[PDB]
């Protein structure tokens, strides 16, 4: 059946929302090497705001330390703890 | 530490599956963009993550009509959603 208004507005509020990002991209620095998976689910802020001139963004941040299959010392095939940033808190903030 | 996250719930998180994204209103009903709606956006589930194979793409084997109530009074606006996914070889 239909989704009501409330449940709606509540779908789209700028808050932090899982996203599929590659690992690639949140770690630049790690060249030359492929991570397996290739991709991590983040929570990251997402959303709407009520105004074109407001953003969307953290307030809150956290570390979290994720396993992964990537590089060993010699570029072999091997498990790799890497630091990611997740957001807690967002805002709708002018730009 | 307790906030590592371990092999089994990373591999579990990179699933092709049904995920939620915000997608603008705008961009979906092209024949109402006349119109500014509140909320200006909604959350779809769309497949997405990623395969094990870069020649496969995480696509939808599933997908059902879902409504939604919206301000413009109120209207009722027809969206896809995605209910099932797998990776299949790459559309040439
Ligand atoms: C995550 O840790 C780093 C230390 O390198 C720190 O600079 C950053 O602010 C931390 N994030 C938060 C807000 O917990
Ligand atoms: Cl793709």
């Amino acid at each position: 059946n239909t989704k009501g208004w409330s449940e709606v507005l509540k779908g789209s509020e700028c808050k932090p929302r899982p996203i599929v990002v590659p690992v690639s991209e949140t770690h630049p620095e790690l060249t030359s090497q492929r991570f397996n998976p290739p991709c991590v689910t983040l929570m990251r802020c997402g959303g709407c705001c009520n105004d074109e001139s407001l953003e969307c963004v953290p307030t809150e941040e956290v570390n979290v330390t994720m396993e992964l299959l990537g590089a060993s010392g010699s570029g072999s095939n091997g498990m790799q703890r890497l630091s990611f940033v997740e957001h807690k808190k967002c805002d709708c903030r002018p730009r």
